[PDB]
């Protein structure tokens, strides 16, 4: 992945549209963190519905501007009353429930 | 520490000589990683005998 962005510096691209799983997205972000392309000048677009699921705090103040899509608006009270019911659940009973946010795959599962 | 390097961008320095404990050195490195001043153009000098002890 070092040689990947070095191949991107053969044309010196600033405009990267990632389309990966959020685990693989966070891998690529850590590669960008390793080489410092999160600085001002670059721009990123995360092509999934779990834009809030990815780690934004580690690249919030690097300099590049990251765009994305969140299908589940957390400011909605229909969502927020579910979130207040979400985090209060036990991790030993419901793993992944005692969290501030939720994956969209879990949300559409609840919507299903 | 965000505002620290923003104050260093008031004169836009590329030449930082750190003199801290290696725990506090690794804190400042993670701040540089957070803001991306580890890119080409900057230069750093770690003023201790444990240069290999820090996360390079």
């Amino acid at each position: 992945y070092r040689s990947l962005f070095q191949d991107l510096e053969l044309k010196k691209e600033r405009r990267v549209i990632l389309d990966c799983e959020r685990d693989k997205v966070n891998d690529i972000v850590d590669q960008v963190i390793t080489i410092g392309k999160h600085v001002k000048g670059y721009h990123y677009i995360i092509a999934n519905l779990g834009f809030t699921d990815g780690d934004l705090l580690k690249i919030q103040f690097g300099g590049a501007e990251v765009s994305g899509f969140q299908i589940v608006d957390y400011d909605d009270s229909l969502v927020s009353k579910f979130i207040e019911r979400w985090s209060t659940l036990e991790e030993k009973e419901y793993p992944g429930a005692h969290t501030a946010t939720i994956k969209y795959t879990s949300a559409l599962t609840y919507d299903a």
